[PDB]
C-alpha cells in the first residue's frame, strides 16, 4: 500500500474507534472474529464492525492496525477507544467479569 493510502486507512481507523464505544476489525470468514461478534451480540452490546475482506482499502487497514497496536491478526476490538486486543483478550475480560462493566462504562451495552 502506497504511504498515501496507509496514512489514510490509520485516521479512517482512529475516527472510526473514538466515534464508536465498541469497534471490531474483522473478517467475515475468521472464526476467532465470529466468535467474538457473537458474544457481544449475546451480552446486547451494539458495536461496529470492519469486515477488512469486504473493503478494497482492507489491506491498508491492516497494516495501519499494526502501526498503531502492534497485533497482526484479527480480531482487532476496541472498547471506550482503547486497544483490548483479540478474541482472548476480551475472552479473559469477561472471565474475570470485567467485560460488561467495560461495554456499559462506555455505552456499548444499553
Amino acid at each position: 500500500p502506497t504511504e498515501e493510502q496507509l496514512k489514510m486507512a490509520l485516521q479512517k481507523a482512529q475516527q472510526l474507534v473514538n466515534s464508536n464505544p465498541l469497534v471490531v476489525f474483522s473478517k467475515t470468514y475468521a472464526g476467532y472474529c465470529s466468535r467474538v461478534k457473537k458474544l457481544f451480540d449475546q451480552l446486547g452490546a451494539r458495536y461496529q464492525t470492519i469486515e477488512l475482506d469486504q473493503e478494497s482499502d482492507g489491506d491498508a487497514i491492516q497494516a495501519a492496525l499494526l502501526q498503531w497496536t502492534g497485533q497482526r491478526t484479527v480480531p482487532n476490538v476496541f472498547i471506550g477507544g482503547k486497544h483490548i486486543g483479540g478474541c482472548d483478550s476480551v475472552m479473559e475480560k469477561h472471565r474475570d467479569g470485567k467485560l460488561v462493566p467495560m461495554l456499559t462504562e462506555c455505552g456499548a451495552i444499553a
